[PDB]
């Protein structure tokens, strides 16, 4: 049958980014990460096994992998070394993803759009756009 997290599976790869360096500084990451995190160009790797989703993350800067189901929180250590707590939800066809630590929050949405996944990232009053197409 077909799942609304269908749309996100697959191999997909960077290719635009807007505003990053700033959501980085705003979440808090230090100049030596956010410039060697800025420079990478990931693949993002989607997959699921019945209710379970699996988001990696793959770079030269780092590789991170981190397994979920839908409303469940769930520890997850972000690759600026954060330890954090998350959940990630449908709402509508946009899969959210909340990490709240040390008092703090940032939201992390993925859509499709067009042919592109399309990954927004804000904190506080930053907003960072990552634009991804199939690889």
């Amino acid at each position: 049958g077909s799942h609304m997290c269908d749309a996100f599976v697959g191999t997909w790869k960077l290719v635009s980014s807007e505003n990053f360096d700033d959501y980085m500084k705003e979440v808090g990451v230090g100049f030596a990460t956010r410039k060697v995190a800025g420079m990478a160009k990931p693949n993002m790797i989607i997959s699921v096994n019945g209710d379970v989703i699996t988001i990696k993350s793959e770079s030269t800067f780092k590789n991170t992998e981190i397994s979920f189901i839908l409303g469940q929180e769930f520890d997850e250590v972000t690759a600026d070394d954060r330890k954090v707590k998350s959940t990630i939800t449908l709402d509508g066809g946009v899969l959210v993803h909340v990490q709240k630590w040390d008092g703090k929050s940032t939201t992390i949405k993925r859509k499709r759009e067009d042919d592109k996944l399309v990954v927004e990232c804000v904190m506080k009053g930053v907003t960072s756009t990552r634009v991804y197409e199939r690889a």
